[PDB]
């Protein structure tokens, strides 16, 4: 039978699912690891036990415990996000999606969600893997890990909440396609890891770590890099952020265990409920419970190990979104709201670089607000409010990934960069916001393709092109067909530094992404900061 | 006789000039200082004593002892700013150009030279001020002053070296005009003084001096501002200077009485040999011995006295040249020669940053490559060595005269703001120079109205209505005609900050004179070099 597939953990039963007219197989909710409650909570995953009997994988998995948007009940733009499925701490599975008929030894992609590491889901709608699958015949994975303080309290010392474990479960669903992916048709010596925002984060961290470098070949990056500076906290901001957690649930805070003890026996939502309480500053694109530099999972700092080459060595596929820091305006910085325009008066920029750099003493803030204001025209409103979008897109996502494209091209085997400013003709948000940190995953995963959603012909074009582009990409390390008419993605360089826009418009090659902000935000303010 | 004139110093004989076809009187070398020499080297100046009989006053006098430039030996881009005279310390003379017949009460320029306090002449034939008085019926008159070590050498306390000796020269020569100028015809109660680069730091200088305000009407400035980095320096500096120009020649240092001493048995071609070796810095654009912020000439610091409005109210006409930097780097810049297209390398570009900020922290350096670098192209010759040139020009002469403009306009009654940026057809130095600092002084003189000298006729054109603007301003303190259907100079307003174009095409009004670069050079740089 097509549907069943007997693993090293056990037999599964998946589902026909249709596609686009034709079928394929799913296998939804396969466990990777043993479900991470009670005292289990904090701690590394556990390999799932063997299991007698067939599993039923016909149906989605639960997913993570964690904050859910309420922000605009009703709006489809920010409940797509949200978890789809009933929250529990049993959440460790991975999804498959598989040609029909079943290959032999195809390419495998594994993706792995986004969300600040606090949220996200395997199972949103966006996230469906049938048409890349489908379209492109490869083996779909997508995982789940644990979020929050779920995933990332850190105790750094004690090994009962040492930090990083959602990321540990992230590494157990890679060692569970290595060992097993192969029963499904795929290949494991040719698997691609690829994620948007904390999901591409945590692809760079799998890049760095020696625990996971064995367990993929190449990987492909959206929106979010390794030393993103929301994506990491020192091993002291951890434990007091944990402490810190636990003062806002009453708790014994007299030791480690008397600490993890106590947070142990409050239910999810106790926990998600003061979640927000912990960060150090008043801030926008933070979130409380991150990787830590640990000296285990991450042997040294990031910085050292991007200098020394301390790291996989492959081909990556990567890049950004034009409009990155929109969504985080939106929901922290003064003067901007949904339904409006958001023009942004001098004095709500003022507030919105504060929001942006909250680690940054006042000159710190006055090189910032004279890096991205107009002095001929310091009262524009538009000027103001995409002036700060810049702000938080460049500090976050664009500039940290240019210094890891930097870094790495040096010691890797190929590079490869894209710049995505295609507006979804279809966008529930505002026209303010742009391109929007996130809307480039509804082409990655071939949704226009489907045309009760009401992309364009043109959308549909751009979405088959991303799909290949990631698929050939995985296959052959290289996004382009070889000997073929279509314009060429050219090889990102130390030197020429090329990169490619992704849009509905004929290809355009340009160098230097950011550049000028990007000198700013890596090589000038850090040493502003440090100086004074 | 109209070339007689009685004054109340004596008796002055002038002499009939030919200019345009017509003809004016010049009282050239009209003595209005005892002779600054011997036990006078250094000192105040005393008021000329009244002589017997009939001055001569046919012939220009001598100039005064300097520094001469010997860079470009007969080159006349160099050697007409040279001293065209014999050099003396016998110098305090001034020279007044009367329209013929003598007119009655007549609006009177009084012209202070430029020249970095350093060097400079009242008789150069680009200051000739027949054109000026001729054509717009003024009464001219240039002054001479002390430079160098003899108008500034300063040892705060002692009386025989107060500093700020040659902005005495400079006010008693105003004194002589507001005493006498009555008997040449012209009206001491409507005196413009006006001076280009030091001559216009001077000018301000005079507007900020208790002891100089009711000398003058109104004022124009010319490349140059009293707050111009290379125009002041404090006490202690300036005692150090001096002790140092005294360990040159091998002094007795012990007491200002025994240096001093020492100092005046020199020969004045000593002191000019080792003037340059005082700096404290590797610099460009630094002069050893400048006005002293010394508690009398200035009560207080300068910034303080523009913030609180001590300094004199009236009206002011003042700009800029578009590239005032290119001199500066020319002369000290390593990459910049006369004969080249001097197309800088990023490491002659970063060696020109250190020399044009040389009272900056390695911060500070970066701070000022970031803003001037474009990074997309950051090995481009001609954009290197163009962003040099607005570096030295912004930071020495835009930026500080836009600190002035923005602090005077808020207690002033009338501010007019010009942006010099035509090239004289007949420039003999190279292209890539530009707007030379001090190249409009031909066109405020009527240069271009000497067929001889080879100048287009737009540019006698453009020569007749910058000396009408100055002269109507002199008149009325508006530089515009009422009732004229002249396109209109507006007014500078703190609120709306406009400014008018000088050159050949029709008159185009912008506003916020070079604000990015200036809320740079004025607000975050020193805040930024002050923190570190
Ligand atoms: C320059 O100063 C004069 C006064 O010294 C100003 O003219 C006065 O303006 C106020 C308000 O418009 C009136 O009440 C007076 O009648 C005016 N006085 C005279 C003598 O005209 C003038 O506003 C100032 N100009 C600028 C540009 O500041
Ligand atoms: C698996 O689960 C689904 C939904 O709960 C159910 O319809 C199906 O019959 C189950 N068992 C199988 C396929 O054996
Ligand atoms: C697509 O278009 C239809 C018909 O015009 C519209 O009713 C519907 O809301 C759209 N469907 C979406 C956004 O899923
Ligand atoms: C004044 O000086 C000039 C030049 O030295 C001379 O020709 C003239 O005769 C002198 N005396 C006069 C005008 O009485
Ligand atoms: C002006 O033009 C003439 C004739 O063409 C030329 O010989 C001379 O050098 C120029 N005169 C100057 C620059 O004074
Ligand atoms: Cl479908
Ligand atoms: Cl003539």
């Amino acid at each position: 039978s097509e549907l069943l597939v007997n693993t090293k953990s056990g037999k599964v039963m998946g589902t026909r699912v249709p596609v686009l007219s034709s079928h394929i197989s799913a296998f939804l909710g396969i466990p990777f690891a043993e479900p991470p409650v009670g005292n289990m909570r904090f701690r590394r995953p556990e390999p799932k036990k063997p299991w007698s009997g067939v599993w039923n994988a016909s149906t989605y998995p639960n997913n993570c415990q964690q904050y859910v948007d309420e922000q605009f009940p009703g709006f489809s733009g920010s409940e797509m996000w949200n978890p789809n499925r009933e929250m529990s701490e049993d959440c460790l599975y991975l999804n498959i999606w598989v040609p029909s008929p079943r290959p032999k030894s195809t390419t495998v992609m594994v993706w792995i969600y986004g969300g600040g590491f606090y949220s996200g889901s395997s199972t949103l709608d966006v996230y469906n893997g049938k048409y890349l699958a489908y379209t492109e015949e490869v083996v779909l994975v997508s995982l789940s890990y644990r979020v929050g303080a779920f995933g990332f309290l850190a105790l750094h010392g004690s090994q009962e909440a040492p930090g990083n474990v959602g990321l540990l479960d992230q590494r157990m669903a890679l060692q569970w396609v290595h060992d097993n992916i192969q029963f499904f048709g795929g290949d494991p010596k040719t698997v691609t890891i690829f994620g948007e925002s904390a999901g591409g984060a945590s692809v760079g961290m799998h890049i760095l770590s020696p625990g996971s470098r064995d367990l993929f070949r190449r990987a492909i990056l959206q929106s979010g890099s390794p030393n993103c500076p929301w994506a990491s906290v020192s091993v002291a901001e951890g434990r007091r952020r944990a402490v810190e957690l636990g003062r806002n649930l009453n708790c014994n805070l007299n030791s480690d265990e008397e600490l993890i003890h106590c947070l142990r026996e409050k239910k999810p939502q106790e926990l998600i409920d003061v979640e927000w309480n912990v960060l150090p500053f008043d801030s926008i694109f933070r979130f409380s419970f991150v990787p830590v530099i640990d000296g285990e999972f991450f042997p040294t700092s990031l910085e050292s190990m991007l200098n020394s080459g301390n790291f996989k060595k492959t081909q990556i596929l990567l890049g950004v979104n034009k409009d990155e820091g929109s969504f985080f305006l939106l929901y922290g910085a003064p003067g901007f709201s949904k339904d409006s325009e958001s023009k942004i008066s001098r004095e709500d920029f003022m507030s919105g670089v504060k929001l942006s750099v909250p680690h940054a003493n006042d000159l710190g803030l006055d090189a910032v607000t004279l890096q991205y204001t107009d002095w001929m025209d310091d009262n524009n409103g538009i000027k103001n409010r995409d002036g700060l979008d810049d702000i938080v897109g460049d500090h976050n996502v664009i500039c940290p990934l240019m210094h890891f494209v930097n870094k790495y091209t040096k010691f890797g085997n190929g590079t490869y960069l894209y710049f995505f400013n295609h507006r979804a003709s279809n966008l529930v948000w505002p026209e303010w916001m742009g391109v929007i940190h996130g809307y480039e995953i509804e082409f990655v995963f071939g949704l226009p393709l489907v045309k009760e959603l009401n992309y364009t012909a043109e959308e549909e074009a751009l979405s088959r092109r991303i799909m290949h582009y990631w698929a050939t990409f995985a296959k052959t390390g290289n996004p382009n067909e070889p000997h073929s008419q279509e314009s060429k993605w050219p090889l990102f360089t130390t030197k020429e530094q090329k990169f490619i826009d992704l849009n509905t418009e004929p290809m355009k090659v340009h160098q230097r992404l950011r550049v000028q902000m990007c000198v700013f935000w890596n090589q000038f303010l850090p040493k502003l900061l440090n100086a004074t």
